[PDB]
């Protein structure tokens, strides 16, 4: 039922000390903008997963420009500060449903009016801690060999890869994905 090479594809190296699951994404990136909004993969999986096992989610900086570079900083602020949930919708909206985040000021009113005050996000911005998960997010990236978004790594060692799956329906492409998820997890 799970072959190499249809659900799912093996990295030749794998990657030592990977998180469990761990998610790559963009908010440039249209599919991942679904796999929030009206899919929700994120939640899906996690219902499936076994107990105790962690799902890591990081941002990279290959789509839109110098303003990507900013949106994964952003995002590394977002996870030291643990406002993931209070930050994630208004940026996906403001990147790509208004296109009103134009700039790194514009990314920080996000987090302001998402009730972060200024003078926290201005320290976070500029911390070490934020510096080295930024550095942490470009790691994972590059030792997986990542190529585009969304993406999804099970172990540091299998790749899901979506379009071998039915990508017609959105109830079975979410099923097959998850259960994807579940059957590696268990390797
Ligand atoms: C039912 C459904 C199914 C979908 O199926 C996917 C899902 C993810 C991907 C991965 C992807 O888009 N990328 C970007 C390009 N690159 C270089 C990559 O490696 C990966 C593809 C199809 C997408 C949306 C919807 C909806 N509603």
């Amino acid at each position: 039922q799970y072959e190499d090479g249809k659900q799912y594809t093996t990295l030749e190296k794998p990657v030592a000390g990977a998180p469990q699951v761990l998610e790559f994404f963009s908010f440039f990136c249209p599919h991942c903008y679904q796999f929030e909004e009206v899919l929700h993969i994120s939640d899906n999986v996690k219902k499936k997963l076994p107990e105790g096992v962690k799902m890591t989610k990081y941002h990279v900086n290959f789509m839109g420009g110098d303003l990507g570079k900013d949106l994964t900083q952003a995002w590394a602020v977002a996870m030291a500060l643990g406002v993931e949930d209070k930050v994630t919708v208004p940026l996906f909206e403001g990147v790509q449903k208004t296109q009103t985040i134009r700039s790194a000021s514009d990314i920080r009113d996000v987090f302001i009016n998402a009730g972060i005050k200024g003078e926290e996000y201005d320290a976070a911005w500029n911390s070490f801690v934020v510096k080295s998960l930024v550095a942490q997010q470009e790691k994972a990236a590059a030792d997986v060999q990542l190529r585009g978004v969304p993406a999804m790594f099970v172990n540091g060692k299998y790749q899901l890869n979506p379009q071998g799956m039915d990508t017609s329906n959105m109830d079975v492409f979410v099923q097959q994905y998850a259960d994807t998820v579940k059957y590696l997890s268990e390797k």
